[PDB]
């Protein structure tokens, strides 16, 4: 899959889906999830409740309420178990599998497990990169950053990856 | 499994096994492998030749020649595929599985894939840590560093891991 890094607010992403760093109970609270629930509205949590508890490392899809995306993909990175590079790998892979299963073309992510999970961003981005490279080229992943300095860094890393 | 970080020369490790960062052809050359072959002698490569080509992510055990260890565990982190956090995870896990299968008590590792593979040490150590925690407590893993500053850093990281 293709990758781009930009500065912005993931809740204003205007594509097919955004990926939420979720707990395995799919309870929207800390981090981006809170923003997702405020701007997308109550229907997102209600749909999550219909799904019920999942497994750390799994992903689940709901509608995106009042957000300008089609879907929210809830990638469970923690909950009964603490976040780790392994849960981040599995959840990123599960999120990608849902995107491909729905024939999505544009999907936004943040650095799963690096905020609420406590993991270092550099390691998280590397495992995400490894999983994203396995998805088909019909899919474009956008990493959304709070800062241009942040986005420029990941962009620099991504160019360094071509040597070789 | 228990973990300790010390400064030293892994080829002088005086326990059950040392883990070699190998290619999947088990050809000893670049990095620690070269030191292993010089100090352990030709029998190590000869035994590797008897084994033949393995798979990136797998591990293989040989005798340690003139080294003061019982076994060399060749953890294949690269070769037909470039080194990645995923191959490092699989190889570390494969290396640990061989150690447990032989009832080993003390095993030394370096940061697999961080030298010859080009991966950043901090990410490599984190995935190794996650795999080592799954091995039984009968096993003690020693990380061997060229520098005390290096070992102290990993030791500091390991203490930070207890919060929580
Ligand atoms: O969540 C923490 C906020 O992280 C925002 C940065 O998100 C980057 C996500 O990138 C996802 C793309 O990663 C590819 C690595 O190169
Ligand atoms: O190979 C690169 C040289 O790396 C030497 C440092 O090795 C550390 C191996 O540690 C192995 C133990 O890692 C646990 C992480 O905490
Ligand atoms: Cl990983």
């Amino acid at each position: 899959a293709r990758i781009r890094h930009v500065q912005g607010d993931i809740t204003e992403f205007q594509g097919d889906a955004i990926v939420n760093a979720a707990n395995n109970y799919l309870k929207l609270g800390a981090g981006v999830a809170g923003a997702i629930l405020r701007k997308g509205g109550p229907s997102i949590q209600e749909e999550c409740d219909r799904i019920g508890k999942i497994r750390v490392g799994e992903a689940a899809v709901t509608g995106a309420g009042n957000l300008p995306v089609r879907y929210v993909i809830h990638a469970a990175v923690l909950g009964d178990e603490p976040a780790s590079l392994e849960t981040v790998r599995k959840a990123t892979k599960s999120a990608l599998e849902k995107a491909v299963e729905l024939g999505l073309k544009t999907v936004a992510f943040t650095a799963l497990g690096a905020w609420v999970g406590g993991l270092p961003a550099e390691a998280v981005l590397r495992v995400m990169l490894e999983e994203i490279k396995k998805a088909p080229d019909t899919l474009e992943v956008t990493g959304v950053h709070g800062t241009e300095k942040s986005a420029e860094a990941a962009r620099r890393a991504l160019l360094e990856h071509h040597h070789h």
